[PDB]
């Protein structure tokens, strides 16, 4: 027999994405590095790999839409709601979507991609919001240049997954 898992998490090590479509706002190469590099964020403190798709059924299906755009958590327009994803779990489960209202950049102007897919990637990997301020799961986006994991979010997903090559 199985029971269910006392958290949910991906029961594979191996992970897929697709990029199913892409905002106005960046170039599809810029778009492209910002989520290559938010994964390898998670990837780097575990034992998780991350392979893209470029079509069909993908793990972490990662799009962008405005208002009402296929699930029950419908967009604002510009501010307010930014992006949202979707715990571990079937069908649409790891998905991560991103408010095309909102604009895209890979500066300190309105919402790095990056930063704001790292933390929503975190949420795909089974990770909800921390209390911590400085934790990349904080619920509220803040920017920062330099990038390191912070200590709380490293802790949160290798409870998770473990630590995979620890050097
Ligand atoms: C996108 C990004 C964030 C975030 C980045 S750093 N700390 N929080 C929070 C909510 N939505
Ligand atoms: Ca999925
Ligand atoms: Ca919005
Ligand atoms: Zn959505
Ligand atoms: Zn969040």
């Amino acid at each position: 027999y199985n029971v269910f898992p006392r958290t949910l998490k991906w029961s594979k090590m191996n992970l897929t994405y697709r990029i199913v479509n892409y905002t106005p706002d960046m170039t599809h190469s810029e778009v492209e590095k910002a989520f290559k590099k938010a994964f390898k964020v998670w990837s780097d403190v575990t034992p998780l790999n991350f392979t893209r798709l470029h079509d069909g059924i993908a793990d972490i299906m990662i799009s962008f839409g405005i208002k009402e755009h296929g699930d029950f958590y419908p967009f604002d327009g510009p501010s307010g709601l930014l992006a949202h994803a979707f715990p571990p779990g079937p069908n649409y489960g790891g998905d991560a979507h991103f408010d095309d209202d909102e604009t895209w950049t890979s500066s300190s102007k309105g919402y790095n991609l990056f930063l704001v897919a790292a933390h929503e990637f975190g949420h795909s990997l089974g990770l909800d919001h921390s209390k911590d301020p400085g934790a990349l799961m904080f619920p509220i986006y803040t920017y920062t240049g330099k990038f390191m994991l912070p200590d709380d979010d490293v802790q949160g997903i290798q409870s998770l997954y473990g630590p995979g090559d620890e050097d």
